[PDB]
């Protein structure tokens, strides 16, 4: 007993398919935290990044009579297992490392939260990293396949505090910013978050 | 969603081994390459590490559908391990291609089917002339790896330069973009394959 | 022993997806690290690159059997993909585990399991004074990643340290090891945590 | 027009080296040297890229070019049929295979399999300055098919394929099979020996 | 040949994650190592990076045949993802093991398979004296990650040295190989061993 549930969850499920619904598109919350900026290519113009990246949306397709399944209130789902935002890394330079288990938690009403560390290099200026400016990073994410009627890409407030306190660079400024945009080729405009990092070396 | 019964189909009888040649037909695809950076450059093993988006697209006349059937479904976002995908190779590639992106391809309801992955790989390439005012010039060659002109016809279309960082070590000299067909030894029949040359020196 | 019908059956009307747990009682798992190396320091980018032996074990209710149905069957050694094992997460870790072991845990008969994998891992660590005599202090804190207190305790035991290295160029000054239940920002709950903490310096 | 596949794959195990009484199954071998990438003087290596050619006939994937019309040759995923389990003797590191996996199926039961490769060998690249340059074996050969099983035969190495730049040129290249027995496995086993003689140009 | 429903029939009631014993009979592992090269010593962070053949043989009683119902098959190519190996594990590995070879195990039809993986793997050891006359000496240590003496006897069988490279920059000073048996922090059962025991010093 119990989780027989997950035999339901699964049933007629098709993770490839993004679970809108007639004329609503399934809005996703994202946010990043910014962990540790690893190092700086001054030479080839990059930054190595290390973060939570916090994103939760609704999957009708996901939920439950809390009923019929007794004590269930959530359940920790492989991502495999379900549809998950097809987030891209616009300016990324590197596949992404994710650090930690790529298990998503649901809620009984279809609320998914998928909370993954990654580590990844993105291009980025880190000419001034030694100015008392700084340099500045823009990690820009949106869907890849997904247009704003599709996919509706919403920010919220980024958090800061997870920033290692020793670490050879220090937060000058952060900034989180949502924008949509139509892109050479495909019809459709295409919402992005946009994380600016403003850095410089300590000391 | 409640209408993609359509996944269910355009996958039932497909296989995704099969290029889809609609007989006396080869599959046309439209290859272009977007140039976003120069990495690296190996003086030393003559190499340049690349990033850059691919534009693929071609018909799969297997993958349409009714639009009545499907009501609202205008396309399909599709896993590209679902469907067939142009077996294309950089033929000069000293390094197995990292793609960035997921890998997913955009189907229309009338087969068209588009795939724009981001790459990081790198290529052999003559970086002598990296440092003087003609700059080195790579040419970066794709084709299919297994089908001839007769089965899967290679088309090029405009490449786009505006992805171009605008730091970054090197500057754009030239770019220019052609196709060709040709012969190699062993395999009777001939090979197109569109090469993107790029000639590029060192700001400053 | 042959008799391994056992398998079928651990197996059959399993999820390896479903933590194991029974209404009000939360699956206890018992977690310990036994260091064996310290591979590096990065000074520069704040990182240790560590070599240690997780010790895990649980009860799963699923996995029990009838000692008598199954003659000589006292345990067997399943890979960790066919059941489930604790979703435990390196907080501070900045590269993916590399797994250095098998994959295999042992299975009690009485349901038992205990999973013993050796890793390398590098973690987000102040290592500045690894040159006083003072030496540096790496705090590595593990958890389950989406199971929270009521879902999965996490209770550690006495740390082993005998494990490490003779030679090294590092020294251990110092070995502590403790359970702790904090909230997060988001996820409305407490999640429990066992951290290691290592002071060591350069030897010499 | 392909349910040609659904054929050729129904009763179909590619772990099978389809072989025949007493008919060894023979692979024509070749590498094409495209690059010398590096030399580690101090652990005695060479990075090196090249084109493996192989061929050989699996007599389970031919059909009767009748029953599927135009159809006259295939391309197939290797993971779906039997391929030589070739083996580099003196690699340092996995082969990193550059180019899709697919082989050309005929009409005849004839495949081909061309994949790029970049690997490393151990190598003595002592002699890469000198005018006599360093010399590296390249040795490939069945794992676990002996000679009865699996022929292994060569066929003229391509050069012209060889970077025109490049820190290194080609001083000589060599390429001949042979048969040996090994300390373990009862039988002799073939392989084809690409020997590379290069130096560093200027 | 080929006459191949035997892989049909060997495969059939054949779970590889069954360790093949059998009442009071464990599996016996003959074990042993040609050392081919020292690739490196980091002095710095004390490891050696091997290249080395391990030869492995057992008896799997579930795989033999009646040479009779199938003509001229002597032996079989199977791949190990088909068959129960020995979970073995390099006890003192700082790095995942990096096979170089086609992971195909031969079949007799008594039973009698035969691994036989040429690997590239990183071990934790003292490469101290590596240029002093008595020379660094390495164990690599290897043994059943969860079977135990009772369950799987790990035997060895002299060491093989000819496969040594002639080149490299480093000789070989000596070369042992033991077994052994021991008791661990935990798992109450004793655990058997093969030990391969290197000296080695920088040539000149
Ligand atoms: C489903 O929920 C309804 C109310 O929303 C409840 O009346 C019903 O009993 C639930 N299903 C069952 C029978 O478990
Ligand atoms: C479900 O998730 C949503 C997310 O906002 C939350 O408001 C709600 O309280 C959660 N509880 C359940 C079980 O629906
Ligand atoms: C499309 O589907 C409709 C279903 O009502 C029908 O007219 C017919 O089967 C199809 N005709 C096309 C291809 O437009
Ligand atoms: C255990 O299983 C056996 C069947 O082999 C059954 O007869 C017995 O009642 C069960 N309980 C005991 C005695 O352990
Ligand atoms: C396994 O069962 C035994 C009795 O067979 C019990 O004492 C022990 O606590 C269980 N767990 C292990 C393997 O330690
Ligand atoms: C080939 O096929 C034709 C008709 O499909 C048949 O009559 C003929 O006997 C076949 N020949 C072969 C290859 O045996
Ligand atoms: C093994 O082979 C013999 C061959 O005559 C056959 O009778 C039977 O399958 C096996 N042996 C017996 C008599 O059980
Ligand atoms: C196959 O049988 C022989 C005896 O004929 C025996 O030594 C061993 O089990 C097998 N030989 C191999 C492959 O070592
Ligand atoms: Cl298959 C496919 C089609 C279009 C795209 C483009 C749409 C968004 C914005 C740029 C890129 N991601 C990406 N992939
Ligand atoms: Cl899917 C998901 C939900 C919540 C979480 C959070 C809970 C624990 C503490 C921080 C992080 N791991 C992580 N992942
Ligand atoms: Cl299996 C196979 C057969 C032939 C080929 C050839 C087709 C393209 C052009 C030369 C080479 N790559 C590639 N692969
Ligand atoms: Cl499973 C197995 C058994 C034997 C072998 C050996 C036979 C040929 C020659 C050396 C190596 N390849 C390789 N693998
Ligand atoms: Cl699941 C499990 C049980 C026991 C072990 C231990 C027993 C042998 C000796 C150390 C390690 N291998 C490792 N994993």
């Amino acid at each position: 007993f119990q989780r027989k549930l997950y035999k339901e969850l699964v049933k007629n499920y098709n993770p490839d398919v993004i679970p809108t619904q007639r004329d609503r598109p399934v809005t996703v919350y994202f946010s990043l935290s910014l962990l540790q900026i690893m190092d700086v290519d001054e030479k080839n113009q990059v930054v190595d990044v290390v973060f939570w990246l916090q994103m939760s949306w609704t999957d009708h397709y996901l939920q439950w009579n809390v009923s019929e399944y007794p004590g269930v209130k959530q359940v920790s789902v492989p991502i495999s297992s379900l549809w998950v935002p097809d987030l891209a890394a616009y300016n990324a330079i590197s596949k992404p490392e994710v650090l930690t288990p790529q298990l998503a938690l649901v809620n009984s009403s279809g609320h998914v939260q998928y909370l993954p560390s990654i580590r990844q290099r993105f291009s980025c200026d880190v000419s001034g990293v030694d100015t008392e400016s700084g340099a500045t990073c823009k990690l820009k994410f949106g869907s890849w396949t997904h247009h704003s009627r599709e996919l509706d890409l919403q920010m919220q407030e980024a958090d800061i505090s997870g920033y290692i306190p020793y670490s050879r660079f220090e937060l000058v400024g952060v900034t989180q910013k949502r924008s949509e945009r139509f892109y050479e080729c495909c019809k459709e405009p295409y919402p992005d978050v946009t994380f600016t990092v403003t850095f410089r070396k300590k000391g």
